[PDB]
């Protein structure tokens, strides 16, 4: 009846020695060990202030202890609030004077700059780095294991994350007990996830795919995952040979299809890959598909949504789309403007409602108020269509789209044009202002060693393929695009450095 995450996830425990996590140095960790672990370190955040609803923030190295914290802080009723690993000390002050913790853990050296920052608000520190040391792991030592997990209400929260910051300034999303219980336990089923399966872990833990979809299916499955520290090629095809899953995003499987060991044979023992967090190209699907026989099931999910759709486990998944809505979860496409429901097959704004859909922007009401529909439905700031099977298919987000000439250009169908061409790698497209046209769109294009064709022969091509108002003004040629730490293109990064390219 507690719907704490914790609780619900560890309450009952009829396996507790089966192994949950084995660490990147071969160490492994039974379900036993995890709950233990948890236990000691929310008895250190209750002796460190912690009171129920109190936030803790984290920015240290990945590692199994790391992820206990995680645990621990829901635990003990408080607000777990992961921060991206890179984050300056300029950045990390805006976060924390944002979300005002009561504890920050932080690496061992970063820790004079940090409390600095943390007097601002008058938390306290702790610290913990990549080797799993520090003073968090000194207190624990000597706490107790026992526990007493605090009750929540459903729609108590659990966690707040910042948004990645791809469109603006990362905003904080408040996650509900509920948000992460409902949604990690219908991904257990529809992805059937059982205690034999062994995921490979190589995403960050700051970022809602790493941190609640690879570890809150897992463990509720009873699973266990290979912990490592960061992607590396080389490391996850050995492991595939002893591992069934991997949960990756598009950037993991464009590298790994680059090494010559991938092959069937290399891939034969697993069960299942999956792709999130930025679009995986229908291309790379099917690349996929003719170097190791597998079908790559894309799923769609956001901060503050958790998993909105997948592709299905026992049916066809669609190169290029994201599949169905999730069980309990209501997905919809609207004109932008209006707001009223379009026919299946049109290309409008799509929407969520279900029990993973967040309960709004940390201290922005107003922001929350214009993001939600008078009936409940989430306006998502993703562009798509939903097929006549249901399947959604997202076309882009609505911040890229370029209006020129008083006419919308979906960057997409493209980029699309461009990357079908020989000697392309990948492109992005983008519009910045013209004086002309309100904004000219431009083509940035990642050209391959040998193959490679010149800016007019790019636009020549197009010409054929695109009506005259969807042509790029320019092709830019770029050795690689912008990406954040998790994979995903950073547009407004290109909006800035060329923004006077027409001027
Ligand atoms: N499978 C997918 N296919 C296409 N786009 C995806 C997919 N998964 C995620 N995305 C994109 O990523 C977005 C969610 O990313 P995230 O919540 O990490 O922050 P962000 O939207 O990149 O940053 P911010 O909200 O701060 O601008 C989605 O709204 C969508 O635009
Ligand atoms: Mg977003």
């Amino acid at each position: 009846m507690n719907a704490n995450l914790f609780a619900r996830l560890f309450d009952k425990l009829d396996d507790p020695h089966k192994l949950a996590i084995e660490t990147a140095a071969g160490d492994k960790i039974s379900y036993a060990e995890l709950v233990a672990r948890a236990g000691r370190v929310a008895n250190v955040l209750v002796a460190r202030g912690l009171q129920v609803g109190d936030r803790v923030a984290a920015q240290t190295e990945k590692s199994v202890e790391a992820l206990v914290l995680y645990l621990a802080t829901v635990r003990a009723g408080g607000v777990y609030l992961p921060l991206n690993t890179a984050y300056t000390l300029h950045e990390l002050d805006y976060f924390i004077t944002d979300a005002e913790p009561k504890i920050v853990v932080c690496d061992p050296s970063k820790r004079d700059g940090i409390a600095a920052i943390a007097a601002k608000v008058g938390a306290t520190v702790e610290t913990l780095g990549p080797d799993g040391r520090g003073s968090l792991t000194d207190a624990a030592a000597g706490a107790s294991e026992a526990f007493a997990t605090i009750d929540r209400g459903a729609d108590d929260l659990a966690a707040i994350l910042y948004t990645s910051g791809t469109t603006g300034r990362s905003k904080g999303a408040m996650l509900s007990h509920d948000n992460l219980a409902s949604n990690s336990l219908t991904l257990v089923d529809y992805w059937r996830f059982t205690p034999d399966d062994v995921l490979i872990h190589a995403l960050p833990i700051y970022h809602t795919h790493g941190l609640f979809v690879a570890s809150n299916v897992t463990l509720f499955a009873r699973g266990s995952m290979i912990f490592l520290p960061k992607f590396d090629p080389d490391k996850i095809l050995d492991l595939m040979a002893r591992a069934t899953v991997l949960m990756g995003v598009p950037t993991f499987y464009t590298r790994l299809l680059q090494s010559p060991r991938l092959t069937k044979e290399t891939t034969g023992h697993m069960r299942l890959f999956i792709s999130g967090s930025a679009p995986l190209l229908a291309d790379t699907h099917r690349e996929w598909s003719a170097k190791t026989g597998h079908a790559v099931l894309e799923r769609y999910g956001m901060t503050e949504t958790n998993m909105n759709t997948s592709n299905p486990y026992d049916g066809d998944r669609v190169p290029g789309a994201v599949g169905p809505a999730l069980p309990g979860v209501s997905a919809r496409v609207t004109d932008p403007e209006t707001g009223k429901e379009l026919p299946r097959g049109d290309i409008g704004m799509i929407e969520v409602k279900g029990p993973n859909v967040f309960k709004g922007y940390w201290r922005m009401p107003e922001k929350t108020k214009s993001e939600f529909r008078d009936d409940g439905f989430f306006i998502t700031g993703d562009l798509g269509k939903i097929d006549e099977r249901g399947y959604v298919h997202i076309l882009g987000r609505g911040k890229d789209l370029v209006i020129t000439g008083g006419f919308n250009v979906y960057p997409k169908e493209i980029e699309s044009e461009i990357d079908a061409m020989p000697g392309v790698v990948e492109s992005a497209v983008i519009g910045v202002p013209h004086a002309d046209f309100g904004e000219g769109v431009t083509a940035f294009v990642v050209l391959k060693r040998e193959f490679a064709p010149s800016e007019a022969q790019v636009l020549h091509g197009l010409d054929g393929q695109l009506a005259k108002f969807k042509m790029p003004k320019k092709v830019i040629f770029v050795d690689d695009l912008p990406r954040n730490t998790m994979g995903a293109v950073q547009k407004n990064v290109l909006r800035e450095t060329y923004k006077d390219i027409y001027k």
